[PDB]
């Protein structure tokens, strides 16, 4: 298999500390060091470059009513431009991915999908596209732009300040997931308020050749890619911005309480059953759920509400030292509940933090568990997320 | 939830000698003995109950280009009455299920399925299908019938005799997979010529109450499935029959050498990939391909094809004592190549025997392996199935 490398991969490969294979992906996982990003978010502002995030246009007079049956959330409630959190789900309502999709205007879509997860979509897709097609002929086009675009998201409470000296706009007038087209330095590029990491930022998207492009004759310099990046860390040197990797990206995320497909959310084609895991319903996602429609997996979410979820997810802190990882066993009161879907040490508390999947009724803040680390049984308590005070960092800190 | 039971499970309980839950069913596992059944089949003739294996009726002028745009081989050829073997792709090319599907005639198919993926299956047809109706009206009506349909395999070298005395037909002059309808005192059923053992044989198919169906108000006394059965045991004694259970049914198939979905074929939903396994390219069931249609999963294959499948499936018997069992490490020229998917003793062979996942390079016969077992690195030799002497044996034997 091909190795996949974004626009600007060179930079990073001059740059970063450390690169290693992320959802296939040579990603930058650290520059400096993933404590001093993480905390550049959090008191200033970062740049992470997300180019390996998936992108997937939906084009036609039948796009919508196709997104509407195959993703969870209404796609036709945000406005032009603008987007909406939705799932994908399989035949018995597991996650494909958790996604984002943006009314572009003009009856076309733009979905931004999970890097572990795009290409499997566009398979899930371009094969349901087809398979109608068999039977009527459609006004709809699906482009893989994966690519083709480069992604860098600007996060941290002074990513207002840069957005305004780099395109002259004020983002605290846009609401969460609207978006407009900039422009910069003569290069064009779309913005939308957005993020990965609970602070307030912005996300940009950049049409540019990529040299590393799996279509050879696609490939070419990444000169609108690379400027923007070098702008975007030239106008925020007054901000004390700071390039951030893949380390930092998590540690933010975990720290906002966030979800990651392939860890908390994710599909096991469970065998003997006619509800597959993992659900919305265990993942506490229902609010991506617009139940008026129909959509693909609904019967299997109706049925898992008659019979139970049985598990869910949890968030938890370390009380003793160990930094909690993905399978590590949970237990409560000397019995298993569970085990560790994703853990790290956080910045900003110094302590390990992670999400579990338990048995439901132990996803509640305030239990006291332990988690096996490396033989030794270290002590824990559950919580609700965020990890920080949201009075002190965050998009909505007081000030 | 409810334990699902077959039709007959009354009769079940009262002549088998192991009754276990397994997956969902409470199941025979063996009437006299495994070694016993086993070898019932291989000199004369058994008869096994798997009327818990999934039935999907497909109906309408559009349920043929239907499965042929979702599962893989060739659905128009079969002529009425017969089936063809035939799988259903994932979006990458992974294999949802091995399936046999029966051209009933006059827009008519019945699939017959795994156990274990049968409510999958329904789920995954019955979206794609209401997908299409978002765009388009069609005349295709799919039904669930598993727990409708009771399901009775008659196995062995005496099976064609046996079938004669009961419906006056020689299966000999059948094809594999075709099929016709009989009768037996006055109930009227639908047996084809197949099996699941390596040996000659016939499948029957009962339309009858179940007392254990899962919708109350459909059930009643299984009068003539009962009633098949019983005929079934009686003109079969002659030739020694023996009800069979689970245990010779995983011996007699894992000996002739036939892949058991959910341990050698599965769907993965690999992250960070176009191609998920395991692939039919994977399982060395390619004849099962159509090629010069279109289907669900194809690019996926050809792709595989470009970059080589890594990855295939291999037969081993035990040269050393000890039983290789699904998970077990497999080791040869000083490096672990692979894991044990199925594994079990020969009740012929009296040595252990198995089938393996491992590197592409190691998937041929001859080759000097090792198993490991208990702590120790036990001696086994790759090979082509069957198992047990094809001369002596099996469909083919020569007496």
């Amino acid at each position: 298999q091909m190795v996949k490398r974004v626009h600007i991969f060179d930079w990073h490969k001059e740059h970063a500390r450390k690169i290693e294979e992320f959802a296939g992906w040579e990603m930058p996982i650290w520059y400096s060091s993933i404590k001093e990003e993480h905390l550049a978010v959090r008191n200033a502002v970062g740049i992470f470059d997300v180019s390996h995030m998936g992108e997937i246009v939906f084009r036609g007079k039948d796009a919508l009513k196709f997104l509407q049956y195959v993703t969870t959330n209404d796609i036709s409630k945000p406005p032009a431009i603008s987007g909406t959190y939705t799932l994908v789900l399989n035949e018995r309502g597991a996650i494909k991915d958790e996604t984002l999709v943006f009314n572009m205007g003009n009856n076309e879509y733009l979905m931004i999908c999970d890097s572990d997860a795009f290409e499997k979509l566009y398979a899930w897709f371009t094969y349901l596209k087809r398979t109608i097609e068999q039977f009527t002929k459609l006004d709809l086009e699906i482009e893989l732009k994966t690519y083709d675009i480069a992604m860098f998201a600007v996060q941290g409470p002074k990513a207002r300040d840069l957005a305004k000296d780099l395109f002259g706009i004020d983002i605290n007038e846009m609401w969460w997931f609207q978006a407009r087209w900039v422009e910069l330095d003569g290069i064009k590029m779309l913005l939308s308020r957005s993020g990965y990491t609970g602070e307030n930022g912005f996300e940009v998207y950049i049409e540019d050749a990529n040299p590393y492009h799996p279509d050879e004759s696609k490939r070419g310099e990444p000169e609108k890619a690379l400027h923007v990046w070098e702008r975007i860390l030239e106008e925020g040197k007054k901000y004390g911005i700071k390039p951030c990797g893949l380390g930092a990206r998590d540690t933010l995320r975990l720290e906002a309480g966030y979800t990651l497909y392939g860890n908390e959310t994710k599909e096991l084609q469970l065998l003997s059953t006619d509800i597959d895991e993992v659900t919305p319903l265990q993942a506490n996602l229902e609010f991506a759920i617009y139940w008026d429609k129909d959509f693909i997996g609904k019967d299997a979410l109706l049925k898992q509400k008659e019979r139970g979820v049985g598990r869910k997810l949890v968030h938890f802190k370390m009380i003793d030292k160990g930094i909690p990882r993905e399978g590590y066993k949970v237990y409560a009161n000397g019995e298993m509940i569970g085990e560790v879907t994703s853990g790290t040490l956080s910045p900003l508390l110094n302590v390990g933090i992670g999400i579990a999947f338990v048995k439901e009724e132990y996803a509640k803040p305030g239990i006291e568990i332990e988690v096996e680390i490396r033989g030794q049984r270290k002590k824990a308590v559950t919580v609700t997320p965020p990890f920080y005070d949201p009075k002190k960092y965050g998009l909505f800190r007081e000030t």
